[PDB]
């Protein structure tokens, strides 16, 4: 149930994320996605997705969410990431791209909860375990 | 230039753009990129650009703007957009790919600013001027 | 169209409506071809690909510039012919295709777009569809 | 022995095409070349490079370059197994999260993803499923 968090907190993180699906531009595909990120000074942010006629153009709730946080000034120290999606049996899971953009800003224990649309099925994993062998800076050089 | 705007937004617009490239992220590039918006009841967002190792997942900072401006429920009526970027000389112009995801949220008419990096020259466009004959809904 | 032997357009033109065939899109059903005319007078065509995840979707333009380049044409492209799946409309690139498109041709390179039919057709510049190109 | 289900020439030929597709790539802004080969059910091998864009979100992966081509030749699935290799010499060169997210649309869970380093030194072997657990895939 997350280690490093607070129950209290972890309780918001999802209300907050599931609110956040209010938020959502997807007249396209009609799939909803809300998510929330605790930072290291306990602040909560949250992002919905954006569609675009152009599918290439769409911009998930985890990216929306990260681009609040990067541009509130939290660079790094991020605590927690709560996901929540329109599926109703099955936990919204971040797709690759998100996994790479997440990956680049936090550390491979960071804890990442994934829920269905009501919350009635969730699950944890870290940053490490949704992206083995990260592709980052190193291969750069 | 830019009817529909005072001169008094235009000038903030300009300034917050010229600072927001301090919020950039680009340890690749080193190319840095600041964004600003006006809503339609005045209120002002920022952006700037976010790189990642992988080239493919960097974000422009005019879309890390409409985020910003999205996720705070303004979903239609942006007055105007000023984009500024560490260009010398050349004013800095907004890729295909954040033309078409500002196409989605805009008016035709909807003036787009490009200034250079230091914000004593600029370029005005419009929406239906940068993205002629747009790929849209209407098309769906 | 300038500098296009009509043979060459009108075996583009088909080249693209047929290559809608070769379309993955299972979510949006909505399926697009494109054809390109190489210096070589070589024609490669491209269809859209979907995928779960929308930003991960590849437009019929880019799958045939990828095709394109893999056979070794970085340059001299001479035209491209885009085919939607818009019944009574021609079809326009996206922004991100007009950007991948300028990266590789003059601001005078044709850009065809007909409607899913080909019964109606549209001709466009590269300079024209991307203004002051980033 | 090293890859299960693929014979040793095969790969062999795998690793060749993977290495000499880099040639292909167009990358005047990261100035990294990437070459990635894909064997069809077919045992035809396809290859591709990675394509940059001025605007960086615009660019290609060679494993995306790969897959069009075989897509667009008529292989819709049953791939065998894919090859990548990278300019990194110290490191081999593994997919990034937004090629995970392709491949995994097209291939089943056990498909074989062998990673490779600028010459061929280092390699590993990893299948889709290691590579993206919990996938929001079609399925
Ligand atoms: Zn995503
Ligand atoms: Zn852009
Ligand atoms: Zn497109
Ligand atoms: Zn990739």
């Amino acid at each position: 149930k997350v280690g490093g968090i607070e129950d209290r907190q972890l309780e918001a993180l999802k209300r907050a994320a599931l609110k956040a699906c209010e938020l959502s531009y997807s007249p396209y595909s009609h799939f909803r996605v809300g998510c929330s990120i605790l930072t290291n000074n306990d602040v909560i942010f949250t992002g919905a997705n954006v569609e675009n006629a152009s599918y290439s153009n769409c911009i998930c709730a985890e990216r929306s969410a990260m681009i609040q946080v990067l541009m509130a000034g939290h660079r790094s120290g991020w605590k927690c990431m709560v996901i929540c999606g329109d599926s109703e049996d099955q936990c919204v899971s971040p797709c690759g791209v998100c996994r790479q953009f997440i990956n680049e800003f936090v550390v491979k224990d960071f804890p990442i909860v994934m829920l269905n649309s009501t919350g009635s099925r969730s699950k944890v994993m870290t940053m490490g375990e949704l992206l083995p062998m990260a592709f980052g800076p190193s291969h750069l050089n």
